[PDB]
């Protein structure tokens, strides 16, 4: 048949599910990509950053298929409308479903179309480490457990042939919306195997001075390489493979609880008051709070759209639990600068730290000792807090005692509200 396969997630032509079903089941396969207003052009939850990456890898992806006598077929506007005006004669389309109430509806839509013009729609799994059938646990070191006894699906590529249509835009017209690159990724399926292979202590990934974190998140979410094949890569490092199921755990909680995304996973919680203060607010996303670990993580995540997960939680733990602000501002906020940004993996982490969650006991964590741990030099403060350039160490862990010139001294006291918010949370 001549089918169509629609990109999305799936930023690769190596151990692609849906892509390999319609290179072995048509005859042609005209690759697409589809640029959607809805996700592209007033978004709130829209990051610059990630845009850049995907921009970049679908520019990557572009010339793996021109090495096929072959090109990415782009078109604009939704998905549901494009398909409708372009494919009605096409005989399938081929796609991986993904777990997202947007993404869900909009394939409904997609299905509705294709049925009324006589075209096959097949959607296959792909982004998961594990079928969805398997999930029904109440936390993660459950579900591991069970699941992880399962077998991974090994990668593979079928061949096949790679057509396209004259009518359709070339990735030159998705340069619009690149408009700011992080300085720390450049996207693509390359960059990604290289990170895949540099060689860490993940035993101290932990410590944001130190390189410890393979930074592949951006890859895994934008798909330039499969979870599949991060897994058989790295299948002898436990710690790495335990994390990588911590994927496939959040965005399953949210493909079985829909709610999650604008209210509590723990319901009860949406009657916590939140003080939103936007003040704090404020001064949290500037990294003008009075704690030199939280600003340094904010700061970096602003200018480079990435943290590591020690900085993250951090960070949101001190904008719920301190500054008393409803986790759902952090939640967005965060999708605006992730370079990486997945929405059921980053609501289920927000939820997590704001107690709302899958982890249901009340976890709090002491700044000053947390910053003095993980940055005992003060190295990745000094990194990216302009004004604790010169301030030596010492001090700067009990800069709370002193005042450096330029840079605020703690706008709250974490110990006072912490208790505050716990009591709120108990009163609920
Ligand atoms: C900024 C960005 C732009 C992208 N553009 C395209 C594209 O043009 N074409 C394509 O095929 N794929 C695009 N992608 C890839 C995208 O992840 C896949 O298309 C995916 O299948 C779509 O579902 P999603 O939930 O990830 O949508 P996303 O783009 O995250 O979001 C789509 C819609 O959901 C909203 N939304 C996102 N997060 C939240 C949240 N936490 N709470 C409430 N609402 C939220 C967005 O505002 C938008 O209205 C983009 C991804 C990102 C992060
Ligand atoms: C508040 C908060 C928000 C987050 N938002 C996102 C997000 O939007 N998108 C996203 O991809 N990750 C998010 N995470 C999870 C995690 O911080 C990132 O996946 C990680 O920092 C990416 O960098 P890395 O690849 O170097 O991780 P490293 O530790 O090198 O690698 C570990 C890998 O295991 C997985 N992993 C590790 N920790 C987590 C976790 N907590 N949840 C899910 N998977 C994990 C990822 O594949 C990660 O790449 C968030 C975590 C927190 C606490």
């Amino acid at each position: 048949m001549d089918c169509i396969f629609i990109f999305r997630r799936d930023l690769r032509l190596e151990d692609n599910t849906g892509l390999n079903y319609a290179l072995s089941e048509c005859d042609r396969v005209i690759p697409v990509f589809i640029a959607d207003p809805r996700q592209l052009i007033n978004n709130p939850y829209k990051s610059e950053f990630a845009v850049s990456f995907m921009i970049n890898s679908l520019l990557e992806l572009d010339d793996e298929l021109r090495k096929k006598g072959s090109r990415l077929n782009v078109f604009f506007g939704e998905a549901e409308k494009v398909v409708s005006r372009f494919f009605n004669k096409v005989d399938a389309i081929y796609v991986n479903e993904d777990y997202t109430p947007f993404s869900i509806s909009r394939d409904e839509k997609i299905r509705k179309v294709c049925e009324e013009n006589g075209i096959e729609f097949k959607a296959y799994e792909d982004y998961l480490l594990t079928p969805k059938s398997l999930f029904h646990h109440r936390n993660f070191t459950s579900f591991y457990n069970e699941v992880s006894k399962v077998k991974v699906r090994e990668p593979e590529t079928m061949e096949g042939s790679f057509d396209v249509t004259d009518s359709s835009m070339n990735v030159d017209f998705l340069l619009t919306f690149k408009k700011i690159e992080s300085p720390l990724f450049r996207g693509g399926r390359r960059e990604g195997l290289y990170l895949l292979h540099r060689n860490v202590d993940f035993r101290r990934r932990d410590y944001p001075a130190e390189n410890n974190n393979y930074r592949l998140s951006p890859h895994l979410k934008f798909g330039t390489i499969s979870m599949r094949e991060a897994y058989y890569t790295q299948k002898g490092k436990e710690e790495f493979v335990r994390e990588l199921y911590w994927r496939d755990f959040f965005t399953l909680l949210a493909y079985y609880n829909p709610h999650v995304f604008g209210h509590c996973y723990r319901r009860e919680y949406d009657n916590i008051s939140w003080e939103n203060n936007e003040s704090y607010f404020e001064a949290w996303k500037e990294g003008r709070t009075g704690y030199p670990i939280i600003d340094a993580g904010m700061r970096m995540l602003n200018s480079t759209g990435y943290i590591n997960g020690r900085v993250r939680m951090l960070v949101a733990f001190f904008l719920v639990k301190v500054l008393f602000v409803d986790w759902r501002w952090g939640e967005r906020y965060f999708a605006t600068k992730l370079v990486d940004y997945d929405p059921a993996i980053n609501n289920g982490n927000w939820q997590w730290i704001a107690s709302t969650g899958v982890d249901y006991m009340f976890r709090v964590f002491n700044p000053w000792k947390q910053q003095e741990k993980f940055d005992p030099e003060a190295k990745f403060i000094k990194e990216w807090v302009e004004e604790l350039k010169d301030v030596p160490p010492s001090i700067i862990h009990s800069i709370y005692k002193t005042k450096v010139p330029g840079y605020p001294s703690p706008i709250v006291n974490w110990l006072e509200r912490v208790n505050y918010v716990k009591s709120e949370y108990k009163n609920v």
